[PDB]
């Protein structure tokens, strides 16, 4: 079935300027957007900012400025974060925004007519940071800011406080079975496998109703009103998760601005999410009240929910360290450094280590190889002879390696399917070591051609498929290769021997990766 490939990052509070979690929360949610644009296909990203509720609104009085201006400050800062990334993010959306209200109004509305929201009480414990309804059993002994003894919560460790209200309940102990029907049915809806385990033993154990509304005093009135009554908001969460519905029922033109509010989510064929990325903090959100209020409104339920290990909401500037190091790369250390666990340093010694070790020696060695006026005399890709049995295994590698990534792209695990092509270019790599080209020009020019084209072959395909994790350095690549723009982008261009012999290298200038001191 043919739609918009739809992924999303979180939308994130703005009670902060922005840091490394909401860029590597972002980064992955444009690798995959950007693979699944490699592949040929309809792609809308999103990514945006939670702009109500308690957390930001005592930020706000904090800096002595009014909500409405320090969530359009800071909103700011992160579209000037994420331009200076260099991300390919479709649009940015804000909760602010008068259309996203709409929608969280209509969502309201179906849920209370559908008979799953009444008027309760909400009594027990809540952590304002995460915004987060906590049981006794989540909370423990610690210290405020002034060093008092508090309460404070497992999960964060973020101060609790007790809240005693009159509150619009949603009615989620009803949704128990499905949601676990849900589960059983769709056993990759949740990733990583034992994020997925997670879920559904806290989901067995037995849901409570959840608070879906405030009081307006406790928010300071930094939220969206309850449709029909005034005196309560709407829980920043019901509020922050709708975004999804909303992004993908607007219409964006060539600058990026929101200019329409479809009526059917159908029409734009965006709805449900295919990857939802999140940080392992906000599974509970995504994985168990979201689908509710989905089943509860009869949408569509997402496909994938992925939570890697940061925590979404000494210094580790991105900006700063990719001015020193360069951008995609950046990007590739964090994204091969890490898989699911905050484990794998990101000290300058092993980010150098990587730089040098995979980056420079393995493939940008590799690039200058096979492109030298030494070993490429004509500059070309020349027409390979025959092959032999070692010309044929690497071959094998560099035809397989599309299916396997690919694989790797769709679970999502976009570490190993970055270990998987430096794999193959570990290969490649070897395989010039032992046919010695450099000897080669020499001895035998008619087996020269063959290896050279095997290489030239084996370095395209290898950066097509790292062109997600290298954006930019997958292009100068490319023109490095003479590779046509045509066979940059598409699954026709997967296959091996997509570029004809007789294509010419581009000019010289001129470094891929410089290497750097210990
Ligand atoms: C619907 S995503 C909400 C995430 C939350 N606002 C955060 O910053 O972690």
């Amino acid at each position: 079935v043919e739609k918009v490939f739809f992924v999303t990052s979180p939308i994130y509070y703005v009670n902060a300027a922005p840091h490394i979690g909401h860029v590597y929360s972002t980064l992955i949610t444009d690798v995959i957007g950007r693979y699944h644009r490699v592949k040929g296909e309809r792609v809308f990203a999103l990514t945006g900012t939670d702009e109500h509720g308690q957390k930001v609104a005592e930020a706000a009085k904090q800096k002595q400025v009014s909500p409405y201006d320090f969530t359009t400050a800071v909103a700011g800062e992160f579209k000037k974060c994420f331009e200076q990334m260099d991300y390919s993010i479709d649009y940015f959306i804000r909760t602010t925004n008068e259309q996203h209200k709409a929608v969280v109004k209509e969502l309201w509305t179906k849920l209370e007519q559908k008979g799953d929201i009444y008027l309760g009480r909400y009594e027990g414990w809540y952590s304002i940071s995460d915004e987060s309804f906590l049981t006794p059993q989540n909370i423990t002994d610690g210290v405020d800011k002034d060093g008092n003894p508090c309460k404070v919560s497992l999960e964060s460790g973020h101060v609790v406080t007790w809240v005693s209200e009159e509150n619009y309940m949603f009615r989620l102990s009803a949704f128990r079975e499905r949601l676990l029907e849900w589960y059983h049915a769709n056993p990759g809806c949740i990733v990583p496998e034992f994020r997925r385990r997670e879920v559904i033993r806290a989901v067995e154990k037995g849901l409570p109703d959840l608070s879906v509304s405030r009081a307006r005093a406790t928010l300071h009135n930094w939220a969206i009103p309850v449709p029909g009554n005034p005196d309560h908001c709407v829980y920043v969460w019901l509020d922050a998760l709708t975004n999804y519905l909303t992004g993908s029922r607007l219409r964006v033109d060539e600058s990026g601005k929101e200019v329409s509010l479809v009526d059917d989510f159908n029409e734009l064929e965006r709805f449900p999410a295919d990857v939802h990325v999140i940080g392992k903090d906000i599974l509970k959100f995504h994985a168990i009240y979201w689908p509710a209020f989905l089943l509860s409104a009869g949408l569509p339920l997402p496909k994938k929910i992925v939570a890697h290990g940061w925590w979404t909401k000494n210094v580790f500037d991105p900006v700063e360290k990719a001015e020193e190091f360069g951008y995609d790369a950046l990007k590739y250390f964090l994204l091969r450094e890490s898989g699911f666990s905050d484990d794998g340093d990101y000290s300058d010694k092993n980010m150098i280590a990587r730089l040098n070790g995979e980056l420079a020696d393995t493939l940008g060695n590799l690039v200058m190889r096979c492109t030298s006026a030494k070993i490429n005399v004509n500059g070309e890709w020349p027409s390979p002879a025959a092959y032999t049995e070692e010309d044929e295994s690497l071959i094998q590698l560099i035809k397989d390696l599309p299916g396997t990534a690919d694989h790797y792209y769709l679970i999502p695990d976009i570490q190993k399917a970055i270990i998987a092509v430096f794999d193959v270019l570990r290969a490649i790599n070897a395989y010039v070591t032992d046919m010695a080209p450099w000897k080669l020009v020499k001895t035998d020019p008619e087996r020269l051609r063959t290896v050279l084209y095997i290489t030239l072959e084996g370095v395209r395909v290898t950066t097509l498929l790292l062109s997600p994790i290298l954006p930019r350095k997958s292009v100068v690549i490319f023109d490095m290769l003479g590779v046509p723009e045509v066979h940059r982008k598409g699954i026709e261009n997967f296959e091996f021997g997509a570029v004809p012999p007789g294509t010419r290298l581009g000019p010289a200038v001129e470094v891929l990766f410089s290497k750097r001191s210990t």
